[PDB]
């Protein structure tokens, strides 16, 4: 496995804690490395986050099943307790099981309804979503959209704004009227901070006023983005996490809370599905496939300041996975 | 071909006789190496195997025509007789056939129904199968299944017995009924042997090669035999194939191939996500009492030094 | 591209003009690269060969829009005009391009209402083709014809005249005329030349053959029967080592009615060689030497031919 220590060592969503229902086994990739997930059948049961692979001989333990405490190989039944140590083994139901027979282990934490894990040892926290706890909020989440790009061109192009009036002509404004206002980025201790940034929208309710929103985002971390938006009579907060699937795949999800309506809940979801399905058709065909760190080398212009900070960011943090 | 030399002169099963016809034209694949067959129309003439390969300008041999004790290539139409000499170039009638203008022969054997085929040199003869001989037994034949696993991970699963309770519960063993007695198992210059040992009916089985295998299960009325044969297509590749013989009721045969129609399809689960796909042998694998005689397979594998296919 | 520079250096055809409309935006693939070629909505427009990629952000123009005579990407709408310099940033709609933002552009020309393209700096003029203005000639064009072959070896095939009588039985021979004469084989610093010959059809039941390369993918054919003559222009687009496109153009003075007839019988011969060419190992043409993998008789004179004058221009893309 090729990823940096920089990226083994952080936090990555690997699935919403939903769609994860005691006694389930559910699989999922991070970084090249084929996991399960797996929780007893109790009530309030923690998620188990291993590599999909047993010791014996090499079957996906995700084949098996989920038994008095245990995940059960399918080939000879090898049980594996919480822990990932193997407490019994059928064929010699007496004989204490070899001390090498062992799965490998992850770290996994349940934070804002999803599932987050670190393959090696976590040096940093789980980013902060201040709303979670703000009864004021309610919640949704958007489903997970897999995508043919490196998870840093998701990143990238999720904090360019200058493509708005172009790709997400309808919503997000219009070509002619596409000019960018100067933009205030930081790379500092807090990572990058996009200040607040007017944004024009079409209109589309002609009896209300134009529904300009101000927004501004935080980066912690290069693949968990913290934005906040606010319009005439609501704010908007989401958490956009990108799992790294390997160099040139990803996984996009959004944890998304607003005060408003909660009546507004199907619009919210429609509308950032939309927006979404526009920036995959670019990313699809981006070329090459991973980020070009600072084929003709990218060209940057003024609007590009957030991008361009993004980049040397990643540079600084010694990324070169999903990079190029 | 670059598989090892121990590999090059065994038999291996390509195809069943059934399948070619006088006058056919056939293919398959062995060791990498793709394989032409094909009969003249005469009653009992014989199979030619051959390297799918028209030397002429590499179009394959296998999307010609046989005419008159002759395969006939479709780009430029050169004939080659039985031993795979050119016979005839029609652009020049009157030349003889420069001597490079050979098919590249093979080794075939009929045998047992099913057409057998050594890449080099056989210095064995093919495995016996003593119930072929017995007229108290009767006869049927699997279909054919490709899969996509090392032939060698095939033959690996189909000797390790404790995994029986647990993917073939109800044909071969019971989840209740897992633990596993004491397995004798001797590998000889016979090759290996698995002693008689208890289902939940006895059963053994021989490999005299590491590819084939002769399985004898007794129960309290009934004995049943079979051959079970691995095509090693390449590294990653199998065709498996069993010829199955029982001395009890001829009507039982629907039932038998149903049963095994099963269990192969339980195993191919099994060995299509096993990882590596090639068997590995001696993170590593664990091994208990109980993988006798699945250590005793990649231990013979080992000393005989076989590396296509493995680890 | 790992292209040889003489390959580089040379024009080859990517399009129809009839596929590139005014207005149209359409993509093609030569030695490696990936092609955008568009066209102003004016009639008679002329048409733009550029590499498929903003140098912006890497996305493909060939997913952007013609709009007043440029070429506007849709990442972010930067404007190329014909010379695919960017005359428009629209986030900063009154500052200068940086002298970087360029598209990579290609020699273009329409020739017999075909598009040639070459990647480098052309060597070669486009081949010529005598009956273009022939008014006694009529003319027509197959479709393309994407081949899973090295273009080498489409070529190849296409100059072997003993699989005729065998492959392209009822068209181009058959088999009871399988016999090849002598061929007069001539490779010079003008190309290759294959001197006339008879090709059996149902004096008698024949014609008569000759074709020409100036250069390595594209040749000239000239047959001969009863007074009507019919010749071709055949391109090899090479899209990478082991991919072509094949197309003809296609001249014959004969009755205009035949048209259908010339384009089924071509149809018919295409399909029969694409058979064998899919099936061919290895899908690189092999060169010749310093079970074996090929054998040379007298009928294989142009083959071979073509494979030796394969190697002393240097080429090592496609081949092997
Ligand atoms: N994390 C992010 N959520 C999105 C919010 C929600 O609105 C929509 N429609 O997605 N709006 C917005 N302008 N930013 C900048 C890029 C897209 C997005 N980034
Ligand atoms: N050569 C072999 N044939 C197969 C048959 C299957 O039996 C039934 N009843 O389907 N019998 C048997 N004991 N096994 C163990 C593994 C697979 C197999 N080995
Ligand atoms: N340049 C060439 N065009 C083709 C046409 C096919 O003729 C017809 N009637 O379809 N004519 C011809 N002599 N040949 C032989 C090789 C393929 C081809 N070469
Ligand atoms: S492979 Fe998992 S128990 Fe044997
Ligand atoms: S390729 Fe077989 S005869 Fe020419
Ligand atoms: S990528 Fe083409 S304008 Fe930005
Ligand atoms: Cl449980
Ligand atoms: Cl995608
Ligand atoms: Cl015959
Ligand atoms: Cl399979
Ligand atoms: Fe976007
Ligand atoms: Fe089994
Ligand atoms: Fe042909």
């Amino acid at each position: 496995t090729t990823a940096d220590l920089i990226l083994i060592n952080n936090w990555y969503v690997v699935a919403k804690v939903e769609d994860c229902r005691p006694g389930s086994i559910t699989t999922a990739h991070l970084l090249g490395v084929k996991l399960v997930l797996w929780r007893s059948h109790e009530q309030n049961s923690p998620i188990q986050v291993w590599q999909d692979y047993c010791p014996h001989r090499g079957v996906p333990l995700s084949m098996g099943e989920v038994a008095n405490n245990t995940l059960v190989c399918p080939y000879h039944g090898w049980r594996y307790n919480q822990a990932g140590k193997c407490v019994q083994i059928p064929a010699h139901p007496d004989m204490v099981p070899p001390a090498s027979a062992q799965a490998k282990t992850y770290h996994c934490q349940e934070r804002y309804g999803l599932v987050w894990v670190c393959l090696g040892n976590p040096v940093n926290d789980i980013p902060s979503f201040p709303e979670w706890d703000d009864p004021n909020y309610h919640k949704t989440y958007t489903k997970s959209y897999l995508i043919q790009a490196s998870p840093f061109r998701v990143m990238d192009n999720s904090i360019d704004v200058s493509h708005f009036p172009f790709i997400h002509e309808g919503i997000l404004g219009d070509r002619n009227h596409a000019e960018v206002e100067d933009l205030e980025v930081k790379v500092d201790k807090d990572g990058l901070t996009m200040g607040k940034y007017q944004v024009h929208t079409s209109k589309f309710n002609n009896s209300t006023k134009d529904d300009s929103m101000v927004n501004w985002f935080r980066l912690s971390h290069p693949l968990c983005q913290y934005c906040s938006t606010e319009a005439s009579e609501m704010r908007t907060v989401d958490l956009m996490v990108v799992t790294p699937i390997d160099e040139d795949n990803s996984v996009l999800r959004y944890l998304i809370m607003w005060n408003g309506s909660k009546t507004l809940e199907s619009k919210i979801l429609a509308d950032y599905d939309q927006v979404i399905e526009e920036d995959i058709r670019i990313l699809h065909s981006q070329q090459p496939t991973r980020l070009p760190l600072l084929l003709p080398q990218e060209i940057h212009v003024p609007s590009d300041r957030c991008t361009v900070a993004y980049r040397r960011w990643l540079k600084e943090l010694g990324v070169t996975y999903g990079v190029c």
